[PDB]
């Protein structure tokens, strides 16, 4: 079965555990390019009562660096917020819990904004069919495929 974090049947406990960044997308491409602050490689999600603890690593000059973030539930069900290079809010528009998770995030910094979308997998890669479904979700948010970056061949340290 599939669910959205904003949906009535969402079961947040089921997204707990191991995840990997498979594809990142943004309407401001530089944010997810080589030295972008949003080129984050997810490692795990720890589900807590009113928050999610996210563990990631970033890469630079071929060197991995760990970083953790705590995302808090907001007043709208299925939405979380976290401070990181500005103020962010995000939801999970589609996940099947066992294979993939698609997240949509809005960043606000210095009076500006941009959208980020991420495709995460339980394994270090996903099927071409799931990757195509992600491209379609990106299209629905006005993000061109040329702004979608597959990082499956570079998500391990
Ligand atoms: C539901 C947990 C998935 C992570 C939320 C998206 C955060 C994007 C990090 C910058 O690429």
């Amino acid at each position: 079965e599939e669910a959205s974090s904003t949906g009535r049947n969402f079961n947040v406990e089921k997204i707990n555990g191991e995840w990997h960044t498979i594809i990142l997308a943004s309407d401001k491409r530089e944010k997810i390019e080589d030295n972008g602050n949003f080129r984050l490689f997810l490692e795990q999600i720890h589900v807590l009562e009113k928050s999610l603890v996210l563990k990631f690593h970033t890469v630079r000059d071929e060197e991995c660096s760990e970083l953790s973030m705590v995302a808090d539930k907001t007043e709208k069900a299925g939405e979380y917020s976290v401070t990181y290079d500005g103020f962010n809010t995000f939801t999970i528009p589609k996940t099947d819990y066992d294979n993939f998770l698609m997240a949509h995030l809005i960043n606000e910094k210095d009076g500006e904004t941009f959208q980020l979308m991420g495709l995460y997998g339980r394994e270090p890669d996903l099927s071409s069919d799931i990757k195509e479904r992600f491209a379609q979700l990106c299209e629905e948010h006005g993000i061109l495929r040329e702004n979608i970056i597959d990082l499956s061949n570079a998500n391990r340290c």
